[PDB]
């Protein structure tokens, strides 16, 4: 076992207290930071250290329910590159959560009994329980284009909003460009109503808008 | 494939944060990371990460045009390096953009069909496209040195607001000297007339007016 | 004798002036430099850098105390890795922190007589005792939700006093919840009330109150 | 022909936003920066990247007129390590601004036909025109020490601007010591004054000054 | 002859732009670059990069002082190890401070004609120089303990202050006890006067202090 950078860590800890959780920067610094497969001891440490306690709570939930699914589909099927042909190498969620016998406190005895596919289900899981908690710890209806506001800071804040929500992915264009259309403040609205072509993209409408808009 | 170093796209990134898309570091910096013929999975998660939600759709926008006009060009000419030399290796713009059979969302299968024509193709268009979105996201002949401005600070305003228009290339230098006589209120002006020699460039007005400047 | 980079030790320092004691980062980072087996010397100039003069009067003292039961320790088991089998390689205190002939101020001699057993004892010993100085330096029941404070703040903030407290550990998440429940202003508290499901677990209560708070 | 570093012009350009374009860091940076022989598309783009508009328009005059001496004195000798024994070899201002036949904007062709000579030359006259440029861009006799000013600022502000003047090299020593003396509010000039030794360098009186100052 | 990096020198250069020449990181970071044994050239640039005019005229005078002290004791004894047995190796001062013939500017010719323990005198005397200076450029008994004031911050400016002045170093103990027990405003003057055990210690006191300190 060899642990990781302590540099690199406290760079990433940095970068999610900066930039947030949620940034695609911090998830692009997580995926780096998770391209190796983890041991449960590192993956715990590392979520320890770069995020706050609350977060962690929400983490440390996240990341058993997903380990859960994945012993449910692991029962559900033995042929799991973290299973075995026989019965005695099925694996329980006290070896997945590092709490099996022989791992428990000890990383060196945890990379000796894991199996590569027990690793990387669980570097997986971890991601996704990563995802999840960012989607969850920090409303685009209620986005208006204020008097005095450019019009990219305001098509930044509303694209944020309408991809970081609810929505279904095919709804997100038609929502954004029907915004575009009622917020943005009757200025740009009569300058997008009065357009000679048909612009069928929140890109068109944002560089049409930014050609012909009134410069102040 | 190898993945670009998170920590050289973290500081591009920040770099784009606090310079701005049109720096010539920031432009400088770009260049840098497209030393490589990067494939269109590379290019397409750099831009996500480096350039905010709007900014991105609009380079879309623009990579996809600029693509297109190398389609045409490569329809045109059938000694493309993109192309073969039977119309078996013509290349499709699903071949470009990542979109092909056997590419979507697999940089390493990417890596595989790819030709190295196709990939500094979309390298330079990836570059244009970058060129024209940072023109276009973020007025000369309202410049003025205001009261209490130096003049370097005035000069370098008026440079840049010259030299970031839609003036040619070769009408830069005549409107630059034209606005330091005209505009640089009226001790400067008077400053430049009474020039006992002739200056016939921008860098030789900036010279005679901090050699000869009221000292304040 | 190889001494520590001053540039890793300037990071360090500026991380315990910048995140303070008792962040788990620093205790991270800490431990990254507390790695290899240090001389009585190496440690002791570690913490005159990167502690100020205060912190680092309490941290001799609770070294000294630490090391003291160490060597309490050892005059009751003969099979020290510090001791010897015969009476003549007993380890005193002089030899620990430094004191002793042959050492004093010469890191060179010190790394000389120094045996590997007394170099990982002097480290564990210096760890400790800077827990106990973090723990010392720099009220779970006097924390309240402000009225216009989020609930992820207040979970962080309360979640923090509680674990850096005085409380064992097996009281910390019933104190949690139970917090959770009294303080957190009656909104919330009436939304904690009324959840047709137990909550028992801090976590949980933090998703619950996450998905089902008032958006404003 | 390797190109330079972005990431060293990166710190270089911020180093030069920061401290300015004459503090002695930036100048010895610079000097790093300058020590392989540069071709002239290198320094160029260096100076485009790190230098402003203005400041680059002057950089670009004081780098002409400084490189034409450079050919003055090299019809001047024969023996210039830029030029050739025969007539065919004599080095045009073309081959030196890289304008002439097949170098004009490729930096391999440029690499490939200059001399080393030449590009020392080169580089020595981009490093003089810099420091022209710099003292040239951004008043000794007009400095007091303010009523509520330490007096180790007052000694920096004043030496600063005695030697960052047009004063000549041995003149500023006798100028500091007459305007510690007539400058530095009276309660300093007569402790200067009331001297029992004669203080003859400006090192001698501060450190008087500093040793017998009321400490307030 | 191989010149220091212009990064470190930067870093260092900002360091002591930061945190002051008297800092312990200071010092140390100072230790650091002064650990291979510098060429006179060398330290002067050093020092005429890292420190402001007034500091560096201060230490050039130190410097030149510390030199003829080393110079007295040279010539009181000719086994120097800047010295020969000869009378023909005696090492005069512009041979020390680099002023000596084929040593003026050229740093190769230094790097020739100097001894190793011409270099290591050189380097002690500088880094003695420079301890002096940052003591001299930038009062106990004046110290109080604010009303709003914590323990912690009192206690760091005193022991800061206290063995940051004149006083011998046996006499600072004793002194920061007795400014410990009459200041820091009457609160903790009652809680250190009503001790059950007798604290004899700074470190004591401060772990006593925070032990039985009012929260508030």
């Amino acid at each position: 076992w060899t642990p990781l950078e302590p540099k690199l860590i406290t760079r990433l800890a940095d970068t999610v207290r900066t930039k947030g959780l949620r940034s695609p920067i911090t998830m692009a610094e997580v995926e780096a930071l998770m391209s190796s497969p983890l041991l449960p001891h590192d993956v715990t440490n590392l979520m320890r250290v770069i995020l706050g306690p609350a977060p962690y709570a929400l983490w440390m939930d996240a990341w058993g329910v997903q380990l859960q699914t994945v012993i449910a589909a692991a029962t559900r099927d033995p042929r799991h590159p973290a299973n075995g042909q026989g019965r005695g190498e099925r694996t329980n969620l006290n070896r997945l959560k590092g709490l099996a016998d022989g791992m428990v406190g000890n990383p060196q005895g945890q990379a000796a009994l894991l199996r590569p596919g027990e690793l990387v289900a669980i570097t997986a899981s971890a991601l996704q329980a990563f995802r999840e908690v960012a989607r969850l710890a920090e409303p685009w209806a209620d986005i208006m284009q204020g008097p005095s506001e450019s019009f990219v800071d305001f098509a930044n804040r509303l694209i944020k909003a309408v991809e970081g929500s609810d929505l279904p992915p095919s709804a997100r264009a038609p929502v954004i460009i029907d915004c575009f259309r009622q917020k943005s403040q009757p200025d740009i609205q009569q300058l997008i109503r009065t357009a000679p072509s048909t612009l069928t993209t929140p890109g068109e409408i944002i560089k049409y808008v930014l050609d012909r808009q009134k410069t102040a």
